[PDB]
């Protein structure tokens, strides 16, 4: 168990849920902490272990205000220089006594030397109780290293155009940060918030997430930037949609630095009965060539 | 009439000195106080006192963390529905011992019904000490009642070099005990993004001047997502005229018309070491609309 | 000897009621403000004061949102190395007028070099009006001064029914403009988990009293995880007392150990649907630790 706290109002959206930003930074914290700590386990050169990769998080069961939320981790896997995180998020309400699990998530981190920033180490070795897990972490390992390799026109409803969205803000201060850089945290609540916009605007009804699938955070953003989270549907299937964000980082004057694109993010929402079962969305209808690539592209990891 | 807090880290710029968004926050915080406690005086209906309009707030002097920030305000003038606020934000450092007058604004306010809201109720009457502050305040009220009444490739200079533009989903944490958000959520927004603006255009620092004309024209609710945006209006040889307008859509109910919130006018420059402000940049218009704002900035800088 | 703010909706709990963890933040910064401004009078070295203990806080009534606080201060004792603050909390609802007493606390601070931290400084003496005054104070810095020197499977109402842990990463707006974490923010997530666990012990819902002894041992630097661990030692027919420590740990540096950072006592009571205190289950100790800190529980309970 690596953080547990209590949920409080700004903890939630306006209908009165917890925000998903929340428990994805209650998610990064606790993988965060415990990769750092077992970085540095055979005292080599001081790091701090930061995340790259959400590999998947499941909203199992939402989470309410007034409920405390135990947020434990365990270190799977550990390669050459990233290492495997699985988190369980539990609620548990004080008074009933009732404790369910909300959420679970894999994540991929990598250490980054304290003095000389930008720099990777190695991440220390684990030993595993058996070697089918071992080998099944190498296999994952390798599927995500495999894995690895927006204009907006007058709308017609069900088009990308239609539900396409944005956020634009500027990164402000991070004062008690392990580093310099801003946590994802931030990142990804603005993530979220855009996922759910887009969501919003294509159905029409109320909204849900299931699942963040593919969290990549391809470089670090520093104080002074302006970030553009960008979202657009990307698939939808019967039940489901399925939502492409992107961040892109802006240097606000310094032209040294050129835009680039931060991170990128696959959410899977579903929209539910009042009895609790997905019911069918609007479907998404591509007219351009790469709509139309992006829509294929998501039937195939819908089935894979 | 009195609000006093410590700056703090979360109360800073990117720079390290207080934000101006703070600073904005302070001062509606001070006048809705005393304004509300003045429209409940006579025993009426209970009413709270909404921020309006922001006649003027200049930034005469930066503040910095550590300092305590003491904001006071008086009542000035009070019309049929509409109360102005004069208030002063003093900056006090703890250890030296030293107080700076950090800024100076004032501000217009409008009761409303807390039992049925959008009625706005009668202001009770102040009591003047001297006539000519009446008059004076009548003079003020009728000229603020008076007045009220798309980026391609850019060139370097232009009003499309320097447009940007913020868009946030309004959440929980900015909304009052109601559904509608602070002035300060939405201040803070607009100080951000003509900040940008300014450093985009001159490409070196720049600080606030003032802020000229803030119109809160309607409320925003829980689950509006906003765009400020801001564009480069009218240039001195040593200052910067930045124009910043609120921009409210409703993410769900496509029924429902996107609406003008709030619009405010931000003076900018660039100073030396020394203090003094330096020449900026020129903008030169492109457009048939830019040279009109850019004519009316020039009124406004003439007046 | 002042600060004054209007309580906005983070400030509270869904009903409306300021969260005792705010009350203390606000408490904590009026206390080190004036704490401040005294040690740097006479123009020593250039310090600041942070506290170290809360000698008691009484909460007396209580605060909701909307209301202004209104946190004023007095320096009532100043040892050779320690300054006491007497700290009065008022609120102020702005409509009826109405002023109430809130809460009343009594804090110690300590002035530490900004050049080099950890160096302790000699507090500036005060002057007293009546020779009592200072006798008094230095009867309560001696008392004071004195004073200083795992649950398996749980049944019902017994300590490890009760007991509970809050486990957090110091965050971005933890900290001063130094790397130190403010104590009010530590003060809130205590009084969190003492509500916490003594909600789990009572199956209702309850308020804060007062709380007793906080005591900052050791300050608490950015990268720090603090575990905040309450359980209850004694209870009245009608009150509880449940104890709170604050363990940190260094995340990165593993050469550093386990640090006990703070310590305090908290007492709780239950109320009613209407509002009224309903008593409240007896504890049961089991172990001779138990029953040792429930007896002198018991003893703080009659002072
Ligand atoms: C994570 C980061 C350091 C990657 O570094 P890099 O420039 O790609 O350098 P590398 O040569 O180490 O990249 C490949 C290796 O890095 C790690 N890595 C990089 N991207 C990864 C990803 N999407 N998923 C998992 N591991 C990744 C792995 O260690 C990977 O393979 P390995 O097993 O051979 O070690 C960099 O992309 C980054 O910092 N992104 C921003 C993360 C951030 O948000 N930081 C602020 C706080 S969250
Ligand atoms: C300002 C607001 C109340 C205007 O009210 P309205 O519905 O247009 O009603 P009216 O225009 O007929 O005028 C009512 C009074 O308000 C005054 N008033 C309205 N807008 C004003 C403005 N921008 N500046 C100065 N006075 C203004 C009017 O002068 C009038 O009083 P008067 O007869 O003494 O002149 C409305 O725009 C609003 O609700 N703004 C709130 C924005 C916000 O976020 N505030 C802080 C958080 S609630
Ligand atoms: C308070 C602190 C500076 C104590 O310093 P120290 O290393 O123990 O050195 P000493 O206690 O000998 O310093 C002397 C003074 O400190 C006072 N002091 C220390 N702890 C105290 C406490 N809990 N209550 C009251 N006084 C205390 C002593 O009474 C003494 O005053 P005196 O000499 O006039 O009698 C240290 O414990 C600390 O820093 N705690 C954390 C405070 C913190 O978190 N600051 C950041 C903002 S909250």
């Amino acid at each position: 168990i690596q953080i547990c706290r209590i949920m409080r109002p700004d903890d939630a959206n306006v209908a009165g849920n917890v925000h998903g930003g929340t428990i994805l930074k209650m998610i990064e914290e606790a993988g965060a902490i415990i990769s750092t700590r077992h970085c540095n386990s055979q005292n080599g050169e001081r790091c701090v272990a930061a995340l790259a990769r959400v590999e998947r998080t499941d909203f199992l069961s939402p989470m309410c205000i007034g409920e405390v939320a135990h947020v434990s981790a365990e270190i799977t896997y550990t390669s050459k220089h990233s290492v495997e995180v699985q988190v369980h998020v539990m609620s548990e309400n004080i008074l009933t006594g009732t404790k369910k699990l909300t959420n679970k998530a894999t994540l991929w981190y990598v250490p980054l030397s304290l003095k000389n920033v930008d720099k990777v180490l190695e991440v220390p070795p684990i030993v595993y109780l058996r070697q089918e897990q071992e080998e099944e972490g190498r296999k994952r390992y390798e599927a995500q290293k495999l894995e690895r390799m927006q204009p907006v026109l007058n709308p017609e409803p069900n088009t990308v155009s239609y539900s396409q969205s944005s956020l634009i803000h500027l990164v402000g201060p991070s004062d008690c940060t392990l580093h310099g850089f801003v946590h994802g945290g931030v990142t990804m609540k603005l993530m979220d918030e855009v996922a759910g916009i887009v969501a919003a605007r294509h159905c029409k009804t109320n909204i849900v997430t299931a699942s963040v699938d593919a969290i990549n955070f391809h470089d670090k953003i520093r104080k002074g930037c302006v970030i553009t989270i960008s979202g657009r549907m990307t698939f939808t299937s019967n039940k489901s949609m399925e939502i492409e964000v992107l961040v892109d980082a802006d240097p606000v004057v310094d032209n040294s630095q050129k835009r680039y694109r931060a991170a990128s993010a696959f959410f899977t929402y579903v929209s539910l009965n009042q009895e609790g079962k997905p019911m069918p969305v609007p479907q998404l209808v591509p007219e351009t060539e790469d709509e139309k690539k992006r829509f294929e592209e998501g039937k195939g990891r819908y089935l894979q």
